[PDB]
């Protein structure tokens, strides 16, 4: 049992925790979760080793392609009458002599045919090749259109020329290892005839230092009033006391919860510790018998005396206020009927004005509250809703969950629903609906319709999702499991996304397990993931230590000590050769430290810089930098980065290209994080200092297009401008949605081309004065500002149209701790921004009015 204790210990290193953790964990779930996710690992990798090489080549190098071949008109027009010019490139002789084989081909043309084409361009001085993108790990493996390659669509809306290199099939598969995954060691009654009420006694609690309230809840929704229990001394924490709830026990739906919370009194009410309780557990069972429950301290800003959106589970911390419950015992242990029994309890228990009725509720947004007649209307018409599948959620709303009849018939509507979008499957993931038969309904939507792509978009969403999961094991986290260790691209930010937050000891345990049974299937990239840890870690203490030790110094002599420290061969081995886990296709060579610096002040950032030491580095960037920040949490920056990215989506598959830069952020741990960095790019106050008038002056916002004007001289200068108008306008319109942080000259920064971006989005949800610099740039009164009101416009009116997809991705985000986004009514904002409760019309006469302002 060697290889086992090393993968043991590898496993232990990239996690955090040791395995052996897991194996002393006497909980029946979690032993039982570990065995069984198995299955899935299994499944993954008979995927990998299913088709010879070329599988597990794809497995370790997918490819990075837009979801849909067709070209947006502008993008296509920017083609030579359809076609693309590339540049093929070739190493001949030991010497590494790069030679480059221009080619103008068809863009619909696949990797095949342009090696093709390539090697008879060649010879003019079989099928054993293969095309990489010149300067970074991406391969072309598959057989898609050319130009529905990522990288080949951005050279042709970039006008950039796509080098890529031909590389001998057998020299890509000779690197790939030999993939074995072994199995871990340690894998080697009535149905509610209780026509009764729930009861349940509160015994006493232990490490308090007042009463208990509790409730039962579905989701969100209150089942039944709550049952506030006698006021007791703290002194004597002992209650004995019998709670009786407005329920009877076959009315309670599969996923109800016990929702409970130790408060005090001063008249004034502030709620102690609180707890959550499965009142079935993962086999299905009804808890029955004695518990003890460690409760968890209060979130920051809590309304009520509950938080029943907080995690279930006892507090891993066991020396925490402790809470010992009785649940009723009664014939034999109860379990929750048979789909069978339901589908039998089900059998068992119209107009065109009312049609067209339907359709506008459903067109409705989310967040747009549902009324009690609206709900009984949307039930009294829950069969003819099949029809408009979309309105789902709204009629799941419309459900009284309290009722085993409407339960059971919601039930067989689910059975039998037809499938929707995913970006309306998603809203049925969130913490609106806990029932398991919609959430397996949700990712049967996610699985059949979801390609990679998206599901990379969406990846960071879906996670956080999982903290909404009543249990371990659930179709959900298979279904990320198996896509995760199919494809590597999404594994590695799957994993990141994971350990980014396994210092959350509310969800440490199912992160944890997920995260080992990742690691154990995953391959040989986990010793890849390993370095990428290590650096991390170092560059953490580091950090710490000029944060603490060398706090109060200078520029200089921190600079001193981080050269110093960064020069220990214990610190350069771990920092030097290693995938970018902003992005893993990146290689990370030898540190430059002449270009290490410490990052103005702030946190005390760090911008690091690598050489490239792709065989072709040149064709791409010979340099690459990220900024490791040990300070502020970044989930904002990710979110409006993610957001950002796509909106430009939505507006190229629109036809307005406003340019956008959702640059690299990557949330790796409890406020640390990495970002990339926009070569050739400078904030607006860089530009208006190094425009200073001189040293004793002012510094006007005037000279912006001049410094325009002087790095985009001739021609160039029209371009520039046109690139600098748009950008701005879309980032405009994106501010104003989002309602992102104070901006100002240094939030602003313009590349060498007149590209516009922002960067630290502090604060959202909680008016762009567009500087004389911007109006001058685009020149109040001119042909030049008609085009950009134009075009915001019509982005403001295009990101209007998916307003349900931004709110519902909002909506599942609320799961993360972020501060910016703890209730709805954070969200709501959006609700008010684009104007979904007006029509059209009215909503573009009031962003042209909040923009005339
Ligand atoms: C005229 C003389 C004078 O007074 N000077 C002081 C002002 C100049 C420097 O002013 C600020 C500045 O240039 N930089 C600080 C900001 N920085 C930056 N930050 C970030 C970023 C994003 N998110 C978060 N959470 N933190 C941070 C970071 F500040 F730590 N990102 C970037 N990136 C974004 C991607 O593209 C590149 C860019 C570097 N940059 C830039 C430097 C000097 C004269």
């Amino acid at each position: 049992n060697r290889e086992e204790k090393i993968l043991n210990r590898e496993i232990g290193f990239a996690i955090g925790m040791p395995v052996c953790e897991f194996d002393m964990v006497k909980d029946p779930e979690v032993q039982d979760f570990r065995r069984n996710i198995l299955n899935v690992c299994k499944e993954a990798v008979d995927l990998r080793d299913l088709n010879s090489p070329h599988s597990r080549a794809m497995y370790v190098y997918p490819p990075n392609v837009e979801s849909s071949p067709e070209l947006p008109k502008h993008i296509y027009n920017k083609l030579d009458k359809g076609q693309i010019i590339v540049v093929i490139w070739v190493i001949v002789s030991p010497n590494n002599d790069k030679q480059k084989y221009t080619l103008k081909i068809n863009h619909d043309c696949v990797p095949e045919q342009v090696i093709a084409e390539a090697i008879r361009k060649k010879t003019r001085s079989q099928g054993k090749y293969i095309l990489k993108v010149c300067g970074c790990d991406e391969y072309f493996l598959e057989k898609y259109p050319l130009s529905q390659y990522k990288y080949i669509r951005s050279c042709i809306m970039l006008g950039r020329m796509p080098n890529l290199m031909l590389m001998a099939k057998e020299s890509l598969y000779s690197q790939l290892p030999m993939d074995c995954f072994t199995m871990p060691s340690y894998s080697r009654k009535s149905l509610w005839v209780i026509n009764s009420a729930l009861r349940i006694k509160i015994l006493c609690a232990t490490y308090v230092n007042i009463y208990v309230r509790t409730g039962i809840y579905h989701g969100g929704e209150p089942l039944c009033d709550n049952v506030n229990t006698q006021r007791v001394p703290c002194s004597n924490p002992r209650w004995n006391e019998w709670l009786n709830y407005d329920i009877y026990i076959p009315d309670l739906p599969r996923a109800a919860r016990l929702c409970l919370s130790i408060c005090s009194v001063k008249e004034e009410h502030c709620p102690l510790a609180w707890g959550n309780i499965n009142l079935f557990d993962y086999t299905d069972t009804l808890v029955s018998g004695k518990m003890a429950l460690n409760l968890w301290p209060v979130p920051h800003g809590l309304e009520d005396l509950l938080n029943p959106i907080g995690v279930t589970g006892s507090n891993p911390n066991k020396e925490t206020p402790c809470l010992e419950l009785e649940f009723d015992w009664f014939s034999s242990v109860v379990k929750f009927p048979d789909m069978s029994v339901i589908e039998e309890h089900a059998n068992w228990s119209l107009r065109e004005n009312d049609k067209e009725q339907l359709k506008a509720i459903s067109t409705r947004d989310p967040l747009s509250e549902i009324t009690e007649q609206e709900k009984d209307f949307l039930w009294s018409h829950r069969h003819y809703c099949v029809t408009i599948p979309e309105i789902l959620p709204k009629l799941l709303l419309s459900v009284k969950w309290n009722s085993r009849d409407e339960v059971a018939q919601m039930y067989c509507l689910v059975k039998d629903w037809p499938p929707i979008k995913p970006e309306q499957a998603m809203e049925l993931l969130d913490c609106n609906y806990p029932d398991p038969m919609v959430r397996g309904f949700a990712v049967r939507c996610l699985e059949k319709y979801l390609t990679d792509d998206k599901l990379s978009q969406y990846l960071i969403q879906l996670v956080q999702v999982l903290k909404y999961e009543q249990y371990l094991d659930n179709l959900l986290v298979r279904f990320l499991l198996k896509k995760a260790l199919t494809n590597q691209r999404i594994g590695h930010f799957f994993f990141w996304h994971l350990k980014s937050e396994m210092h959350n000891k509310t969800v440490s345990q199912r992160f944890g397990l997920l995260l080992e049974s990742y690691c154990r299937a995953c391959g040989m990239y986990l010793k890849h993931l390993n370095r990428q840890v290590e650096a991390m870690e170092k560059l953490i203490n580091l950090t710490d230590i000029l944060k603490q030790e060398k706090k109060d110094e200078t520029q200089k002599v921190q600079m001193k000590f981080l050269v110093e420290q960064m020069r220990r061969p214990d610190f350069m081995d771990a920092l030097q050769g290693f995938l970018s886990p902003l992005n893993p296709a990146h290689q990370l060579g030898n540190l430059r430290l002449e270009e290490c610096r410490i990052m103005s002040s702030a946190k005390r950032p760090l911008w690091l810089n690598w050489e490239n030491p792709d065989i072709m580095s040149e064709l791409l960037f010979q340099n690459n930098e990220i900024i490791f920040k040990n300070g502020d949490d970044l989930r904002q920056d990710m979110l409006t980065l993610q957001i950002i990215r796509i909106m430009e989506n939505i507006w190229q598959n629109q036809g307005l290209d406003l340019r956008m830069l959702p640059y690299g952020c990557l949330s790796i741990g409890d406020c640390v994080g990495l970002i990339e960095v926009v070569r050739n790019s400078h904030t607006i106050m860089q530009i208006q200092c190094k425009g200073g008038l001189k040293g004793a002056l002012q510094f006007n916002s005037h000279t912006l297009h001049q410094w325009l004007k002087d790095k985009n001289k001739g021609e160039i200068y029209d371009a520039a401008i046109d690139l600098f108008t748009r950008s701005c306008a879309g980032y405009c319109v994106a501010t104003f949605i989002l309602g992102i942080g104070d901006r100002h000259n240094s939030n602003i920064m313009v590349k060498d081309d007149g590209q516009l971006f922002h960067i630290d989005f502090g604060h959202f949800l909680d008016p762009f004065v567009l500087t004389q610099d911007f109006l001058i740039v685009i020149s109040t009164k001119t042909r030049e500002f008609e085009r950009f009101q134009e075009m915001c416009y019509k982005a403001y009116l295009a990101i209007r149209q998916h307003a349900n997809l931004f709110i519902n991705l909002f909506s599942m985000m609320l799961g993360s701790g972020m501060p910016e986004l703890q209730s709805f009514d954070d969200i709501a904002y959006i609700r008010k921004t684009l104007a979904l409760d007006k029509t059209e019309q009215e909503a573009l006469e009031y962003f042209m009015k909040q923009m005339n302002d």
